[PDB]
């Protein structure tokens, strides 16, 4: 199966439009998260491989009575007079942490993997030409020759860390585990799959909070890296400021010095620094003045953009309801200055209400003014399909009516007992029934004569031309509407544009409305 | 749905904006409270200075009686100084106080700094009309200072 | 007004923007620092615990040493927490010190408030671009959730927005619609798609006056692969000029093509043209569809 596996990638390209090409920079970008955390975390706190060198504190002995460089104990390391001295171990602890270090190595080949196959579809990427990916080997490589992002990926894959990032005994080499900020270089793969994953998403403000949540632990976390690097370059005790015995915030009384007390001091004055609470010791020394000034300003700064991109972030999770509220903030206080009859101003409060309760908002602004006019026509007849199925002048004629008509009809939601039509108005308007029930009635209210369901059309009489009896423009009854109603809205001028492009709906039109004009 | 249509139906908007916001406020703060006086009981009363107890001397200070009502007083006020972010309160001794701390502070960041944005953005559109007013006649003024 | 032609001139804004705003930071702690320094050798130094001095203990802690660099390092720290109102100094001891740092913590939350104001809105505006077009496509989503509309119809929505995102294809010619004159609107048109349109025939056979009157009427439209942007039975109201994608030119089975359409091809302007020769008027006379993405 060499030759297989041998030919397959011999003519294997990247379609960079999948699905699985997706899910393949959310592995990248787990790969890039591993690389940001533990490279940072492994080249400050290094006793995450393994501490490397012993801890060596002062023992007053019960026995012999004497003082004594024993190495220390959890008890030794709690109530600290003084910092422990770190006598180096010969084979630099890879005699006893080498489980340690062949996890943190194969977590370390894995990611480095996830780059070389990541670096192999980059090799072989397709890329658009017309609207259309090439999907031909020698395009691709050429492309990909012509694009610097060999450049990219070379920087991004040089393997100096696994010579000089870890502790060799025989050249007393201690390690130096920064050298995989050229992994760190990759940033782009990443930024690519969280814009497509913020696309693709059907909750995307919870995205937004999550993303913005794991940009906040980054930013704490690399800057306790950076506190503790500090802490341990002017070394460890030797003031109030820096973590040691003598801070007394970090090593208080009955609390014993370990890694995990060393991680969680720096994330917690990270923490206190960064959002500029500041309930942390004072810096003695000038450098640490230089650098918690810094770091402060840094903080403010950062974390000032932050939180303001958190604030807009759950502010515009009720943006509809706040939009809303604001209308009727400004239909409450036109009302009220304008001294309003209480009947209409409940009537106002009880249509906003029903508008609030079945969400029939004018939410069509949206596709209106983003999405193209066929991917428009598209929406709104499979939103109203079972509404427009059920209409005789679109499934009695040809769909191209329909395909014209179905961008020109808006929805408007009217209240119970409200006239649509009646006889002294006139029309400029057709409707066809959304939602809600109506009924033709006399001038009285009282007789009804026919109602109106679902799908029904009315208000064609007034704006179709009939020369035949003595209306014309008027409207020749009184519709009223029983409950709620939701009617699809059509202007004279768009049906007669229409009719005059379609003749056979404007023949069934005129002869429905002389038939019902004759009877009547 | 109550306090949407109790929003809706309201003659005074803003003001029931505020009073909701601040019930808001009372809540979580109260939550909190109630998380941090359960965290100092499962750590254990009195077992180092962060915890309510006799180490503390924020929660009981001299000539200072541990009732229940100072249980909950001084944790509505670790809550409010917390939340807040003011954090003038004794510093996390043990780590599970640190994570606590820690977490708790970034959630008092994050949604208190959503809440007091919308408390801002609720009394500035109580004079929305005044404000859109006065742009508009500094824009007719400038136009006429510089012309 | 070098600032402003700075701004003006400049290829990176927001980058000059944030500069600028670290520099007015800068000045004003160094200014307030001098004040702080200036107002605790006025007091004397070494007075009280508010004053620099050995008296203070944050100023000169044990083991540090008074020097020029000491004072300015300590009024610049002491200026930093006054004014970003952190506050983690000593407290004032006499009056005047007391009236000093209430004025200067208040001008502090003033003018500082103002400054991260105007930092916010300007690293909220290095992407502005990404935030219109996400609220956009939020409405989008929120209206198709609502609606019950089919996941193929929303998948489809959803993957011209990747199209538009990744080809950065958004219409973006409202900034030069709506500031710029259409003089330099038709020369900036007629710059960028000067390869589009040196392809058209009916450009470039005829009067440089008819492309100068027509490229700014022209409307870019993104259309997805399989999309039939013509068929015979919809009426024609408009023509297009391909400025990217292929296109066919199909029967109704979909199947047949007779000829492809590329970059630069002139189609749909049989509708729209008035010929009283055949039988169809302001009908398509074919079916074209989109191959791949076609702008
Ligand atoms: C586990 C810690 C167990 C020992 C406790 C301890 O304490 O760990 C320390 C530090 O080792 C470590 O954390 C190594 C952690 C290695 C983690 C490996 C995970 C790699 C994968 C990363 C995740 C990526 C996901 C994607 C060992 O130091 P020690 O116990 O030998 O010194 C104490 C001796 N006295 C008592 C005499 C003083
Ligand atoms: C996280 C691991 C939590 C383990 C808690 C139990 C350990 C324990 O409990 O063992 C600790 C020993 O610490 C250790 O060496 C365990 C190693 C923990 C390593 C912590 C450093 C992690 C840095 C990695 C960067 C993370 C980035 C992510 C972004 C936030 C003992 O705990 P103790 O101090 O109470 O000993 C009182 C006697
Ligand atoms: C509120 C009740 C205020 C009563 C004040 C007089 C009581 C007094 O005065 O009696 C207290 C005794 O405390 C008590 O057990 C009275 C019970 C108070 C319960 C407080 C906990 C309430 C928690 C309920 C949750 C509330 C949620 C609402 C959201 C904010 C003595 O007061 P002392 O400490 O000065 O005794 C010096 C000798
Ligand atoms: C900046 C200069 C940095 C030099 C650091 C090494 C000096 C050193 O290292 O020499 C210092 C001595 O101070 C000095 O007179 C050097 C003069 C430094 C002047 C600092 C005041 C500058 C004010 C100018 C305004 C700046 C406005 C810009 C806006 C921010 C000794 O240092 P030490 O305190 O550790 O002596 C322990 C024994
Ligand atoms: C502005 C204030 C600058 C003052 C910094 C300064 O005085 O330099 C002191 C440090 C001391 O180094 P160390 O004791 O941390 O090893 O020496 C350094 O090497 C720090 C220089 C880096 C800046
Ligand atoms: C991140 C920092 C995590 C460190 C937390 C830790 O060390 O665990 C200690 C607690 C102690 O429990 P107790 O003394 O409060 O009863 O033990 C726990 O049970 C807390 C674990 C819950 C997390
Ligand atoms: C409001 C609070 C005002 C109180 C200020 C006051 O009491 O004046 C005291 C200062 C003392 O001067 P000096 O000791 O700093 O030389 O005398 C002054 O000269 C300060 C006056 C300037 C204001
Ligand atoms: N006059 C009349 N109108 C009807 C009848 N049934 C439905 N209608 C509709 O009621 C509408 C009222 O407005 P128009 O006169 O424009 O058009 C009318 C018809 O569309 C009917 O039986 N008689
Ligand atoms: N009928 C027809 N149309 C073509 C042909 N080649 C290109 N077209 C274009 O396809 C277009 C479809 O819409 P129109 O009828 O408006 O205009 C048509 C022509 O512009 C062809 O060979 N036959």
């Amino acid at each position: 199966y060499a030759v297989r596996i041998r030919k397959y990638l011999a003519n294997y390209t990247q379609d960079p439009s999948t699905d699985n090409f997706y899910y393949w920079t959310c592995v990248v970008t787990v790969a890039y998260i591993y690389n940001l955390l533990f490279v940072i975390a492994r080249q400050v706190f290094n006793d995450l491989i393994g501490p490397s060198s012993q801890s060596l504190c002062r023992f007053y002995n019960g026995t012999l009575n004497s003082t004594t460089q024993v190495e220390c104990t959890y008890n030794m390391l709690t109530n600290m007079k003084e910092m422990p001295t770190y006598s180096q171990y010969p084979d630099l602890g890879w005699s006893k942490y080498w489980h340690f270090r062949m996890l943190w190595v194969f977590f370390d080949l894995l990611m480095d993997c996830v780059y070389l196959i990541d670096t192999f579809l980059n090799y072989r990427m397709g890329y658009m030409d017309q609207g259309l990916v090439v999907r031909e080997a020698e395009k691709v490589t050429k492309a990909y020759w012509q694009s610097k992002q060999y450049r990219i990926d070379g920087i991004s894959l040089i393997p100096l860390d696994y010579i000089l990032g870890w502790p060799i005994p025989y050249i007393n080499w201690r390690g130096l585990p920064i050298l995989r900020l050229n992994r760190l270089i990759r940033y782009k793969r990443v930024r690519n799959c969280l814009e497509r994953t913020e696309t693709r998403s059907s909750m995307p403000n919870a995205f937004r909070v999550v993303v913005v949540v794991w940009y906040i632990v980054i930013i704490i976390h690399w800057n306790a890296c950076l506190y503790f690097w500090i802490s341990e370059w002017i070394g460890l005790g030797t003031d109030a400021w820096v973590y040691g015995h003598l801070n007394k915030q970090s090593l208080p009384d009955d609390i014993t010095d370990t890694l995990l007390r060393r991680y969680v001091y720096s994330f917690y004055w990270s923490t206190l620094i960064l959002t500029t609470i500041g309930e942390v010791p004072s810096p003695v020394r000038n450098i640490e003045y230089a650098f918690v000034t810094l770091d402060l300003m840094c903080g403010v700064l950062i974390f000032a953009t932050i939180v303001g991109n958190v604030g807009s972030m759950i502010s515009n999770m009720s943006a509809a309801w706040t939009e809303f509220q604001n209308k009727m903030d400004g239909i409450k206080q036109y009302m009220e200055l304008r001294k309003v009859s209480k009947q209409l101003e409940i009537r106002v409060i009880k249509w906003f209400d029903y508008l609030w309760t079945n969400k029939q908002s004018l939410s069509d602004q949206q596709v209106l003014k983003v999405l193209p006019d066929k991917l428009q026509a598209e929406i709104a007849m499979q939103v109203h399909f079972e509404t427009l199925r059920k209409v005789r002048i679109f499934q009695d004629c040809e769909a191209g009516l329909l395909a014209e008509l179905v961008l020109k009809l808006q929805l408007q939601v009217f209240s119970p007992g409200d006239f649509i039509c009646k006889k002294g108005d006139i029309g400029r308007e057709m409707y066809i029934v959304k939602r809600g029930r109506l009924q033709v009635v006399d001038d009285d209210g009282k007789k009804v004569f026919v109602t109106l369901q679902e799908g029904s059309v009315f208000g064609e009489l007034s704006i179709l031309n009939i020369a035949g009896s003595k209306n014309g423009n008027r409207r020749t009854a009184n519709v009223r509407s029983v409950g709620y109603t939701d009617l699809f809205v059509l202007s004279k001028t768009d049906l007669w544009n229409a009719l005059r492009e379609y003749p056979d709906a404007r023949k069934l039109l005129l002869a429905k409305g002389r038939e019902i004009l004759k009877k009547d």
